[PDB]
């Protein structure tokens, strides 16, 4: 079977399972959820840790004695449990002081308090054990095109996420940043909103090895785009700090299905992705039960993210050690594309008559690629219809 | 709204060019000689033109019918006085280039797409072009099994470190501009936007030698914004050159006349580009509807000249207006190019006014007055001040 | 480009009622009381408004409370000379219908939804409204097996039947408008689309009572054509009311002032609306921005009114202008409103010029001239005549 | 195994097999295909037949000897093989005279020639004994707003129609017509963009009954549309006449991948859909064999239409069939959703005080729908991992 345990590295968010229904059209349907039940549950089912917001463990405005008091009953259900914390993130729009953006917010007192929000969650981070604090900006955006001079915020930009670096390198502390791009929702546009300009952005910090990325199954997708290919963008740059798995089922509004709904093709390659390149971090999901389920359907909800991951791991698994699909993949010349083009050097290839006067065109041009066998081989695994 | 060659309009000749064939039909006009093209746009008060190798010399010309063809191009040059300013390569029409060029899995095809790529390189700077495009159409898949993407990027980036070392070594003084597309030809084409194609740059081992090149319609097609991309691009020192054209939503490539499609876009990109000063051309890479002929292929041409001085004409007054600066001020846009912390990681850490005495309640009631301030810009483009 | 209540503008009570709570974000503006919308649409130059049942009486109110809510609505129409057009059943915020309300898997929610739908029906009628609003938002599925669609359209096509006879039988004035939606809140909601509604009207009981209420941003979220598919419901005789705003692409629900999103399409749409000389309400069905205060919902109100205003005279002036009907001409279309074939069917047959003897390559040769026609529509659109 | 065979009803159009790979940026990658050499070979992968456009048929412009030696041709070849033809559609989109148009074409001498070539091959399709007569009017739009009057191009379009089912009529021929939408390309918009806006076009022909749809799969979702949920409006209609079987990958270009490619949850949803209502039209696939591939991985990808097609099939029957999975739709009340809302009528819904009054709201809305564990249970019978 497909049975999840913690040496997978399944990991939730806490507003997971805790969302409790409210839409922008519709109230909540299911009570809040308590992140000790949460870690109790989650543990039941296989995962290995969770992660949160600031505001999903503390209450916004609570006071010292209430910031301890919940972080130590938060603590002992992670010390009774053995759950982990490898991800901590700030919630930096729900509060209507966010409307306008947090760390681009035209008024800059708004920026100094969000990044003095984000500073203390950091601490917290860190005595929890998070490796990795993710940053979603997303209510840095504009709907109209006057409101936001895109060139002074990535000024700003910069100039929030130069501060954080510069406050966890002046403390010592072995916590790594993972920015989530996403195209829009609720702004009109957001930006950075995909992984490509989050990469592109990561490139002009003062540190930039302290910043990669968080993609979001779902937020490429919303742009239509391959987020297989867009993770193995960020993996090639060395850049893949974590990731957010999901489901979506085109281009709508943000719709966090678990994972393998939505696209379950890219699911595939997704997984057949991460496995192949060795990728070492959480499998972790971040998606909403919907608002039709009960606390039951929200646990099989969950179940289900964990149990499709582990399907899709066995066939990708399958696939790559077919004899068949090995020889499919050698007809298609896949191992071609992993030649060098010219290790000769720019002289040699320039003097080589093979690479221009004497290249056969039409000869080149006739042989087939055969990527439809090789893809139905791919749809026969995944199908279990070897 | 009359364009002179001082706007530096250029268009490519494959623009007014297309024959009309599409993957449905067959051509509607007959193949226009690159000369009259050169002549009709100098009429029209275009600054120049761009090329592909194929589109200026027949795919496997002899070296004398090459040097004919190049020759005789350059004397309508001469004539009118059109500059060329980019040149770019056909690595996608013959069907060698069916799983791409510089990224094909087979081997002979990225060495031969490389030789036929420094070909034109050479002619491109014997024409004047200080800009070279690449567009991988090509480079991309239907299927997830059939192009390793970390080894594809890995031929990519040595083919153009290879063009890199070849610019260096002959001393040429030119640059390169990637150009993004999303899908199309391809299910899923490679560096599929403007933010993909910057990170990529940053991998090179000649980075400052290589930008983009982004088409409106391109980054519309993923649905994105195409003034936020480019002002991402200008923030990085990397927009090298632009295709100027319309796009009609998520759908097909359209590549409508400027103007056309999205409208709302095309005035703040033109408020862009000239509140920025960005100095490259302004370039069209746009096709005639397979439905006009001839007379309509100029018509096309002349309104997407048009368009953007009428754009230009309505931005600058937009922000020439002492109502509109007293809205920017009324939005706080002024603030947003303040620094957040000047004072510095400690000195924030100790302001109790950025956390502790941070009245939010005081501060969330605060309108940002966004939709008076988007009215006038509606008005503005409208002429309805 | 002043409204006046001669403009017939209507807003929904729930527009300038807009709390800005989104689904990551809280409210950012206090509630706002129906007698104060109703006052300050008045001063702005509107006709009217509308409303859902909960928007005017608090969900659960007892008979006692309902009449003080509804009366004291009444004396602020009375006092402002404001109308109610149009009324709606709120059947998707409270979590009884998170599956639905006239298609829920629970028949006991379909029988209350009905009941609900009833009561206010006869509030609408009180009040004066001639049109009933149904968007199905709740009607849906985000998996395959949890919605049959089959016997879903089965209890959709039932509620109404009822909802019909009730009318019928108590010998109201009032007709049925059912606002498709493609998606949000539900993965897909039933009648997605303008023609979907239409195709499902025309298997009712007595489809005469119903038509269509279509929203600008509901046919773009599915990237179709807004005027197109306002044509299509204007020609079968159903556009019974309309909810405009914008929307920019395919992504959520944005509900944007109107004007704002696709432009051009507002400009075809009005163009279409005042061309065709459809007399219903100018409804919006708009949010003002969280971003913006008080002030800000007001201003964006009035700039969905003055964009209406200012669209409407320049497709006027398109209209009106003889260069254009000259262009109109060259375009033929003139021609696309002759019949094809007045002679009938045995004419046709017999007509060598229809065949044979039809010159297929002279008739490709012609030219559309339509890129002419579309640079003169955006010259009076921009106020560049 | 997953062998198709005759009984299966599996239908390719000549041009599906016979693309020759031409595309807007591309030259033609395959020589032509005999359309007798595409008849021998379906016949060989299990087909049962085979459809065309008049110009896949018989060469643009050919005398009537040629039309008569093609046809003659293309009959033997059926007659040997036994495959039938039981869908006809004419080109009135490829030659430049229909640039603008054809039933719609704002030059009334290009209508008048539509419709006699049109008319022409629906002869020709009645003696071939095709039952299904499709109109696809990809070029019936327009790219800009003042080029098409789109009440006057409906006048048209139902002019035409009406024409053409007068002519049938009068004939006395046994042909129906299926009107195939869709949303954009070639053109910017094209008329009647889905299957609703062709359904509701329908009923204002002078004679509706003649009249159904010929949905394709790609087309719906082109719009972002759920292409099982508009099937199932043309079922509930009773104008499901044909269908086009393909894939698509999002909202893009019109990509015709073989069937189980691209959304592959919503193909297993389409064909249960199909299976459970019964339907007994052709499985008729309008795909394209990407340009990649030779000959050899043209008949591969047309082997995988009807491959994925069979697979698809067996996974949603034993989903049906599976006493969980009824459970579970039964946990879910989608037997109520079958049952009248209120047969006892419109006065005893009025007079019930369980319908209003005595509803209990608030225990309504606890009851959890349990659609996430039904979905899981379809999702591991797709995957046969149950
Ligand atoms: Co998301
Ligand atoms: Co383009
Ligand atoms: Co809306
Ligand atoms: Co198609
Ligand atoms: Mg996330
Ligand atoms: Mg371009
Ligand atoms: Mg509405
Ligand atoms: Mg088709």
């Amino acid at each position: 079977n497909y049975q999840p345990t913690p040496e997978d590295r399944f990991t939730f968010g806490l507003w997971t399972v805790g969302w409790q229904g409210r839409d922008p059209f519709g109230d909540a349907t299911r009570p809040a959820l308590d992140p000790v039940e949460a870690v109790q549950r989650l543990a039941e089912l296989g995962a290995y840790g969770v992660t949160f917001h600031d505001d999903d463990l503390i209450p916004f405005g609570a006071s010292d004695t209430e910031r301890e008091a919940h972080v130590k009953r938060f603590r002992q259900a992670l010390d009774a449990t053995g759950m982990t914390v490898p991800m901590a993130t700030t919630n930096l729009f729900t509060h209507p002081v966010f409307k306008d953006g947090a760390f681009t917010a035209n008024d800059r007192d708004v920026r100094r308090y969000a990044l003095r929000k984000t500073i203390r969650n950091i601490d917290l981070a860190v005595e929890l054990g998070a490796k990795v604090y993710v940053a979603w900006g997303g209510r840095e955006g504009a709907e109209s095109g006057a409101a936001k001079d895109v060139r002074a915020a990535l000024d700003r930009m910069k100039e929030a996420f130069d501060l954080l670096g510069e406050y966890v390198t002046s403390q010592g502390y072995d916590i790594r940043f993972a920015i989530e791009p996403k195209p829009n929702e609720p702004r009109g546009d957001i930006l950075l909103p995909t992984i490509g300009h989050a990469l592109a952005f990561i490139e002009r910090l003062e540190r930039p090895e302290l910043y990669g990325v968080n993609p979001e199954v779902g937020h490429e997708q919303m742009a239509g785009l391959n987020f297989p290919h867009g993770i193995a963008q960020a993996l090639w740059a060395g850049k893949l700090f974590h990731i957010d798995l999901n489901g979506q089922s085109g281009i709508k509004y943000d719709q966090d299905l678990r994972f393998g709904a939505g696209d379950l093709r890219a699911a595939f390659w997704l997984v057949d992705l991460l496995e192949s390149a060795g990728w070492e971090g959480p499998r972790h999901f971040d998606f909403k039960p919907p608002r039709t389920e009960d606390i039951d359907g929200v646990w099989a909800s969950a179940a289900g993210c964990m149990r499709n991951y582990l399907i899709l791991k066995e066939r990708a698994a399958a696939f790559r050690a077919d004899p068949e699909v090995q020889e499919a993949l050698r007809a298609a010349r896949l191992d071609q594309l992993a030649e060098p083009t010219a290790a000769d050097g720019l002289q040699a290839l320039l003097a080589d008559r093979t690479a221009y006067e004497d290249f056969d065109v039409d000869a080149a041009a006739a042989r087939g690629m055969a990527f439809e066998r090789l893809d139905q081989l791919a749809m026969d695994h995944l199908l279990g219809a070897r």
